Order: structure tokens, then sequence, then C-alpha cells
């Protein structure tokens, strides 16, 4: 059963195998698409990745930003309250982020723009 | 519960602006220059921020699920289709720490205050 972000890796790792292309190769999934000047693949497919890790980290982050902002509203020092609420709304991007870059490598893989071999996904 | 517990604090912000985000005459209003709600997401009693993420999360994985097993089938339709759900549902959640950032910002400019609020100004 798929519980994590880490299990979501491995079969977009399977299906980019199917492409001919493998990931966790660091000059595969870390190159640079030279023509729009931006990473071919978002998403970190190493060994030395941790999908789960960035989550969680990005996440008490964001919780304790938040945390810090209720007890300046307590302390009525909204200078405090302020900044914690500003840094927050930078985790919650950092949070968006997370999911959107998987998003966009998923797309690419739908696309198959990448594929080395003649695979092709059937019409549907 | 811990974006239950966040939505908590982004309501007591709001109290101290002078309006009740757990009212829907306020947290539902439209905005009429934009044609959209001021508030995007719901503050409401019933509403339950944890149970969305979690939801959206279990689609998620259920999809890459089926994927990963259509592959080991050599069912390449199965495959695509699934890989294009969980596509969807990773924009859900993307969407959803989006709509939270949102609000915040609406919350920072004190833009729909009651009262004469102000952030104290950081320079």
């Amino acid at each position: 059963a798929m519980e994590t972000l880490n299990d979501i890796k491995k079969i977009l790792i399977n299906v980019g195998l199917y492409q001919g292309f493998d990931l966790t190769d660091p000059k595969v999934s870390e190159e640079v698409n030279h023509e729009t000047a931006n990473m071919k693949w978002i998403k970190d497919y190493t060994s030395d990745g941790n999908w789960d890790n960035e989550f969680k980290e990005d996440l008490k982050n964001f919780l304790d930003y938040m945390e810090v902002c209720q007890l300046a509203l307590n302390d009525k020092n909204f200078k405090i309250a302020s900044n914690s609420l500003f840094m927050a709304m930078i985790y919650a991007g950092n949070l968006s982020l997370i999911f959107d870059s998987i998003k966009t490598d998923i797309s690419t893989l739908l696309s198959a723009e990448y594929k080395k071999n003649s695979f092709s996904w059937p019409s549907l």
C-alpha cells in the first residue's frame, strides 16, 4: 500500500524507465533543458533525496511560525505577530510548491517529452 | 489536526481587525470589485481543513498505487489514466496551501478590517 511521498517517487522513477531513462542518475535528473534554461525535472530523484523530509520540514516551519503568531497576539506584540504571519505565508507557499513540483514532473512523464526510446502512451 | 489549529489562529488574527471569520455572513461575503469571495477557505464550524488534506492525499496515493499495479500488468491505458488523476490530485494538494497563503495575505494587508487596526510598520 502506498503511504508516503517517497513511495510515489519510486513509481515515477519506474515510469521513467519505461521511457528509456533512469531518473536516479544525476546526469539525467539534474540536467538543464538548455532551450528553456530550466531543470528538466523539478524533484530530486537521486538516492539522497527525501520527499517526505522536505514536506515535514516545510510543514514544521509553517506551524512553528503560526504558533509564534498566536503567542505574539496573546502578548499584544503585533510586530512579532505580523512578521510571524509573513513567514508562515512563505512556508505555505513552499508547501504549495512541494505538490506543484510533483504535478509538473508527472505532467512531464505523461507527455513523454524526454523519452529515449520509442515508448508511447496509448490513446484514450 | 494541525491545519485546523492553524485555522483557529487565523480566525484570532481576524478578530483583532474587528471581524469573525466563523460567521458565514463575514467569511462567505463576495467582493464585488473582483466578483470573488473575500475569503477563499471555509472558516465555518462544520469545515475541516485536515480532512480536506487527508482526502486529497489519499486520492493522490491511491491513484499512484493503481499506476504501479497497471505497470506491473503492462496495462499502459490504466497506468496513463491513473497518473493523470494523480496529477489532478497533486494540483488539489498544491491548491490547499495556495488558498491558505492567499487568505494569510489578506490578513496581513488588513484589507477587510472593521476597526482602526493597523500592523506596526517594520520598514
